[PDB]
């Protein structure tokens, strides 16, 4: 038993390792979307940079779980980071639809981890999830939903001028 | 009944007074460790100052419970602050082992108070403990565990040079 | 064929994707070493931070290959990022020995990619490797070799005081 | 023989003069595109300025070959600068397609000069091309490819609003 460990269930320790892996998986998916929008035959550089920044934030989310695991006296166990589900992402609308689903998958895993922490009476882990993960997920889901609504209004997938304008006006200039 | 009181169970009020006392007890134990490491025949001044600062922080933790009690309309009831369990603390390793156990005793009391607040459906008290006490405890337990690991690596209790080096490099220069 | 593609052999495109994967693998190994040295029962925080920074630099190396692939008109193809070879890294000497071998594995792959680029008469890819990767590898191998020499001089693995001193004096304060 | 000449083959000297001429030809073509987009019946001033700046950069590329020739002890020999292939450039898409082909013609000549320098065992000339010309060509080809992809998305040649928007958002405001 780690000398620091107190009120930290083995099941929560394992679930934190699985959550860590899912954050790395989400990072890698966003890396793939960055590389796709940087292609010469796609060439939507502000969209590409949005996904690159998301990739970096998800890696930071994973590192924060590593630090958390060690603070509680659990032991980080790593698994392979699976490659993303697609090699090419169609267009900005298809990519944003995939991002929305990814963010809701990550959110569901965080909510499931909160349920487990509640069941094991771990208020520190509950607070960590509520204070560091759950609100950022709601905000990032809302942002992507707003983007999808605007891509549909702009006539995606058919309206190339609409796609061009989204990249200029909806995502930060990079 | 206090005019401000709302959703504040008598049992939680009493448990806050007991928690207040335990914070003052923890403060006093750290005061004792400060005075020990300041002795001419101990003379580890950065270690002494680490414990002095901890003593001040635990007193602040107690004062925050006094303020909390009054905000909720409970009534502060003080009891004697018991003297520490030891008059002398051996060496840096023995003192840090005692500090780890003290921090885990305080943490267990905070977790038990959270259980009571949960049972009495007091989300304000739950939030107060999660936001003001529980993460600071996990961080301070991790810090002391890290110190104990390093004191063991440095050959305590036998290796006086190791003890000297810990005071120079592991705790803040004071 | 990509409209930008010129003098870019399919074999080099594929080898760049494999090199990208190896950089991500190296990043992940360094992440594992960071988490290990951050454990409460290891607690060498400057060593941990050295490996964390290396993890970030290797991820940047991977991203630079993604950008390169797209500049040449190749297509990024991602594969799983395999978990590191170990779950625990022993001590600073064992970890640095593993880091030296990892850096020489990455260097050999870069040298093999340079051989392929030379065979396919691709001076742009040769210059990219020489200007962005090969000297950084020689410098980072030299740094790790110097560290191993010093860890041996400090009596690793047995001399815990030597290990403590390496973390204070050989790696940057973090 | 020039007193400075060392390891500089007559064939490389002649090929540097031909490359100089091609840079001046590329400059002149971009000058023509500037003047076309500045016409009152074309009037895409940011596109015009993009091509004007490219014209200046290609002239600088030529001057750098003149300086190189003299540094090695070769003798600059100038030939006529041929007028561009067209007197009018259609629209932004046709001009960018012509620019892509021009940049790939210049790139092929630079790669052919690198082959010759390699055959004549001239590492100074190889380094000069790799360090001063080949990466700038890959970057400028990628930029023009990205532009063509966006002009197609914006509905060129038929979509005049798309052409107008490209000039406002894709090229620098001038
Ligand atoms: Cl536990
Ligand atoms: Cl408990
Ligand atoms: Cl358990
Ligand atoms: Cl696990
Ligand atoms: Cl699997
Ligand atoms: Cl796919
Ligand atoms: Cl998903
Ligand atoms: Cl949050
Ligand atoms: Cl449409
Ligand atoms: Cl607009
Ligand atoms: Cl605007
Ligand atoms: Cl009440
Ligand atoms: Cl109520
Ligand atoms: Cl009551
Ligand atoms: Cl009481
Ligand atoms: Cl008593
Ligand atoms: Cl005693
Ligand atoms: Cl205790
Ligand atoms: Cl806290
Ligand atoms: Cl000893
Ligand atoms: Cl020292
Ligand atoms: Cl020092
Ligand atoms: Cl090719
Ligand atoms: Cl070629
Ligand atoms: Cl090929
Ligand atoms: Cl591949
Ligand atoms: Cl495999
Ligand atoms: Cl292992
Ligand atoms: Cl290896
Ligand atoms: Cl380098
Ligand atoms: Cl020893
Ligand atoms: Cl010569
Ligand atoms: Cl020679
Ligand atoms: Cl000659
Ligand atoms: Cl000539
Ligand atoms: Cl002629
Ligand atoms: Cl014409
Ligand atoms: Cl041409
Ligand atoms: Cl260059
Ligand atoms: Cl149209
Ligand atoms: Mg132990
Ligand atoms: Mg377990
Ligand atoms: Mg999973
Ligand atoms: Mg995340
Ligand atoms: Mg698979
Ligand atoms: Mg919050
Ligand atoms: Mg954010
Ligand atoms: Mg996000
Ligand atoms: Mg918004
Ligand atoms: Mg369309
Ligand atoms: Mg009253
Ligand atoms: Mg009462
Ligand atoms: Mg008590
Ligand atoms: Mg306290
Ligand atoms: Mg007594
Ligand atoms: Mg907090
Ligand atoms: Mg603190
Ligand atoms: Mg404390
Ligand atoms: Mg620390
Ligand atoms: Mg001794
Ligand atoms: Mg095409
Ligand atoms: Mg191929
Ligand atoms: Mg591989
Ligand atoms: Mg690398
Ligand atoms: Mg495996
Ligand atoms: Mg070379
Ligand atoms: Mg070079
Ligand atoms: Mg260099
Ligand atoms: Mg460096
Ligand atoms: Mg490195
Ligand atoms: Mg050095
Ligand atoms: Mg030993
Ligand atoms: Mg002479
Ligand atoms: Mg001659
Ligand atoms: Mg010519
Ligand atoms: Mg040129
Ligand atoms: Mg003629
Ligand atoms: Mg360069
Ligand atoms: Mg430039
Ligand atoms: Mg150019
Ligand atoms: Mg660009
Ligand atoms: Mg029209």
């Amino acid at each position: 038993v780690s000398q620091v460990r107190q009120n930290y269930h083995s099941d929560c320790e394992a679930a934190v390792n699985r959550m860590l892996n899912l954050e790395l998986y989400a990072s890698y998916t966003y890396s793939s979307m960055y590389a796709f929008f940087d292609r010469d035959d796609v060439a939507l550089h502000n969209v590409a940079e949005f996904f690159k920044e998301n990739s970096h934030e998800e890696r930071e989310h994973a590192e924060k779980f590593m630090k958390y695991q060690n603070k509680r006296g659990g032991r980080v166990v790593l698994q392979d980071i699976k490659k993303p589900e697609r090699d090419e992402w169609g267009n900005t609308l298809e990519a944003m639809q995939a991002a929305l689903q990814l963010e809701k998958t990550v959110n569901q895993a965080l909510l499931d981890l909160h349920k487990l922490a509640t069941d094991k009476v771990d208020p520190h882990l509950c607070d960590f999830l509520e204070s560091e993960y759950l609100e950022e997920q709601v905000k990032d889901i809302k942002r992507i939903g707003d983007f999808i609504t605007n891509l549909k209004r702009l006539g995606l997938p058919e309206n190339g001028m609409g796609e061009y304008l989204f990249d200029k006006h909806s995502v930060k200039e990079s």
